[PDB]
Formats: structure tokens, sequence, C-alpha cells
């Protein structure tokens, strides 16, 4: 038990669902609180095209699931700045639908907002999901030079922001320029180091993430040789974790935060008080909320 000296039970030190303080009146508040995070952002969902006037391009960057919904406002010039959310679910659960609370808001301060879903393991190996990834990663910054749109920020929740974390490193795709056009990455309450979980049957089941010794450092953030850093310290990097999520979690994220200190970038640790793992997304429906707050007050 690494990020956790004092751990017990290093599953549950992997589940941020059993890290919460809400629903402590049921008996599994666990299974409460995902029911009602797939309840509420789906009703967020909703409610963005069907409430807050809100429009949304159905766009596609592979097959299948590869999917980016473009959400926008037409009183909004076509020029504004792109934000791109990356959602979470260990890369093996959540879809679009429960991915977009984060979107009214912003678009409300004038962003486009760009919505992206991905294939999930086993479907493909985590090496391979990766590689889709970068893919996405080109795709979006062609999108956004076609728009001759210049400013972008990028946010991943959970395994999102394990995937999010490859931006840094995929120079053949991302240029200098590219770079440049990024204001802040953010990463909420991501995981960077595989190393404990590939090995557990609860997180990594049957091998699904189709992990092994030789390819566990590629994809663990944590553990990777940066070069080249000077090309990003235009950009701004958020590394987050919720307060009432695992020890593990918290210090992955505190670590994380180091590396790419001790690398050079611009990069910060934040524990959020009063949030667990999941009502930090379910809150950026909210435009007053905390959250919200927070990354609004990014781009000052
Ligand atoms: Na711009």
């Amino acid at each position: 038990h690494m990020y956790n000296p004092r751990c017990k039970d290093l599953d549950r030190d992997y589940f941020p669902s059993y890290h919460t303080t809400r629903f402590q009146d049921q008996p599994e508040p666990n299974l409460a609180v995902l029911e009602h995070f797939v309840r509420v952002t789906k009703q967020h969902g909703r409610e963005l095209t069907e409430k807050q006037g809100i429009t949304v391009d159905h766009l596609r960057y592979g097959e299948g699931r590869q999917l980016v919904d473009v959400f926008y406002s037409e009183k909004t010039t076509n020029q504004a700045p792109l934000f791109v959310f990356v959602h979470g679910g260990y890369w093996q659960e959540m879809d679009m639908s429960m991915s977009c609370s984060i979107v009214g808001p912003l678009v409300r301060r004038g962003y486009r907002v760009a919505v992206m879903d991905y294939n999930l393991c086993p479907q493909v190996t985590l090496e391979q999901l990766m590689t889709q990834f970068t893919h996405f990663l080109n795709w979006i910054f062609d999108y956004t030079e076609m728009t001759k749109v210049s400013s972008l920020t990028f946010a991943g929740h959970s395994a999102g922001a394990h995937l999010l974390a490859q931006i840094l490193m995929r120079p053949n795709v991302i240029t200098a320029q590219r770079s440049k056009m990024v204001w802040a990455l953010i990463f909420l309450c991501g995981v960077y180091d595989l190393r404990e979980l590939s090995n557990l049957e609860s997180v990594n089941p049957k091998n699904i993430l189709g992990l092994n010794e030789r390819n566990i450092e590629s994809v663990s953030p944590m553990l990777w040789e940066y070069t080249d850093v000077t090309v990003w310290n235009s950009t701004k990097i958020y590394v987050v974790a919720a307060e009432h999520d695992s020890t593990t979690f918290i210090e992955q994220s505190r670590h994380y935060a180091d590396v790419l200190r001790k690398k050079g970038y611009k990069a910060s640790f934040t524990l959020f008080k009063g949030y667990d793992h999941f009502d930090i997304i379910e809150e950026t429906a909210i435009d007053d909320s905390d959250v919200s707050r927070f990354l609004r007050n990014i781009e000052i």
C-alpha cells in the first residue's frame, strides 16, 4: 500500500464510492452514491438541451462509441474558446449521457464544450484505448484549428484524468503550437500509478485492462520520463483530489503533482474540502457551486 502507509484494505482504497460521507443512513452508501450519480447526471444531460437553450452537434472521431458531442449557444460567437471534458469510470463503465454535468455553466461563460466518449476495456487493452485517445487529441486539435480557434482547456475526471495525462507525452501529435493553445489542464481525482490496481481482481477482473509487466510503466503517468517540458510553460496544470476520497487517490494526486512540479511543469495540488469523488462532478452543473467557482477562477 504505497500512497496509504496506514491502509488495512487495499481494494476498498481503490473504490472511491466507499469514501463519501453522504447517504450514511443508507445500508450501502457506496451504492446509493453511484445510483444518485447516474440519476442526477443523466438529468443534467437532458436539462442542457431541453431546458437550458443549449445546442448540441453529434460528431465522431472513430467508429461506434468514439463520439464527441459539442455544446454551444447560438447566442455566442463560433470563435469561442473550447473546453474539453474526458469522463471517468475505471476504463470500463460510464458514457456520454452521464458526462455532461460540466457543460451548462461553461456555455454560460462563453465556451463551446466538447464532451467525448471512448471504447472501454476489454474491447481494447488500456494501451489500445490510449492509442485511440491519442486519435482523439489529434481530432480535437484538427477541429479547433479548422475553426480557427486557438484557446483550449482540457479536464478529465478519474480514469479520464489518467487518459488526459498523455497529452504531455505525444509530441508527434501535440506540436509546440498546439501546446501553446492550451490555457489549462485540469486533473480531477485521477489515478496515475497502476502497479497496485493492475494486480487486483475487483478493479482489474480477469485482467480486462490487459495489463502486464512490459506495459505497466506505459499506462502509468506517474512513472514516465517527461521531456520537453518547456513547451508547456504557457499552460497551467491543476491536479485535484476531493477531501472525501480514499487516502490512496488523494496521495496519488499529491504525488503526481509533485512529479510534474519536480519536472518543471506549472502544476499544483488541491485538496477540495467537502467533496467526494462523485459530487465534485455533480456540482459542476450548478453555476454557483464551489467547484464551478474553482473552474471559473482558473480563468484569472
Ligand atoms: Na481563442
